């Protein structure tokens, strides 16, 4: 298993742009996004380890460099369990691998 | 050939005030409605797509159009004018059949 | 042409159940739907002429103040909104609204 | 069109609470609740404008005996438009019509 | 129509403290949960009044030994209104039918 | 025959929170998670299944690792050690297909 980064943020447009600069500051591929409730998101990404450690930088930037956004929360997990992959939304899924073959 | 065109987001409390940014930005810009959010607490997010330009003047008339509005204020509000394919995958701010008359016309 | 299309919010659903009556027997407009927004809070979406709006939107914002618990947080009248608007928002008519549609503008 | 009622509480009992003791007080039918978020709940009901007054004062009495609960909101509407019980969920369904006729 | 009593805490630990508390407690099924909003929870219980009120007072103790926990609101309603059993998530089910038994 | 297994649950602030107590529970313990709850307000909970001190040894790391999270905090837990039927029933903590291979080991 990859490694998984998570941040979360208030407000969509902050987590578009920390999307955006994750995918381009890291070989990473982004895995899905949640709509957490009071107007909070999370993006999920997968990677090696470095990469998400340098994208989870970038994207932290991202965030705090746009109007009204700040960063409230995030983790990188370097080599998630099977069951975390299963039960949570941070697995693969055929939408995303075209990504995921560009990444690695 | 031609990159992602430019995305714009912006959100505010309830949804009278994303209403007049939806209708402003249409008619300020040569943009492309191409979605909203209900994103909890009575917050909304429209997103819009079109030129990097053509969204930088939209997202001007849609902040103005939202302080005017009773009860409203902008929140936050981003432009990201090159979009990585994967960021348009996942996150709902591509184009779909119901706005794609739309797109042409823009 | 796209005829007006007027929204206000209150915090209940009882303030905005005031709004709607008041609106409707205001002005020769037609509902055409309701969001539950989040945090209690409640959005009523009108359209009909643009002078009809007006005096239906002056007629639910004096219902939700007198409502018990209720004030209006919110309102707005677009008197002629974008195609792309009516498309991607929740303020087209629908056929359950179009009996009333037809009766606004025959009336 | 038979009047509505509604009337909205923060937590679930409160509203269960209003709910029993309206349709015991008036000649009313309880048509709906609404889960209208940050743990409020919205209970509605139809009947003649009368008992609906009498069900409406029952409902606020038996919330503000509930432990936890209070009245947030609420209104009374004599003759509610066609077009206002064709969008909100006020209007009769299958389910209750048993209630209705009784 | 059997008694129905029911509770809200904040935080899911605490709904689960109470429901199992409550139906140990006493002769009781419980019949649905609510995810009610801003992390509240609301768990609903059917039975005999006696072991409604057994259940519901074990079910108070447990949430106040749950770290984190609290309850919000409660009540209890000796004898529902048919009409309130059949609008609010309070009727049994085929889920539920074996606790039902016992 | 044979008891229900103990339950656990946590809940946090955020998302990267609960990945988080996840990953450090599933390692610690020999549990299985079986399912996590949007609750609102931006609070997750996570629900797992195990033998009584395998859930007590997961729920203290699962504690641990929300604490080192950034911006994340611990707001309530709890064990049941034999959760009756009708909790299992009613209560999202029941085992599902998509967790089967890892109650097995």
């Amino acid at each position: 298993q990859s490694a998984v980064g998570s941040i979360e943020t208030i407000g969509f447009p902050g987590i578009l742009a920390a999307a955006d600069a994750m995918v381009k500051a890291g070989r990473i591929t982004i895995v899905g996004y949640i709509r957490a409730g009071s107007a909070r998101f999370t993006l999920n990404i997968r990677g090696d380890v470095q990469e998400v450690k340098t994208a989870m930088a970038a994207g932290i930037d991202a965030i705090n460099r746009t109007e009204g956004a700040d960063v409230k929360t995030w983790v990188i997990i370097p080599r998630p369990h099977e069951n975390v992959v299963a039960v949570l939304p941070i697995d693969f899924s055929p939408e995303v691998e075209p990504f995921r073959e560009a990444a690695e």
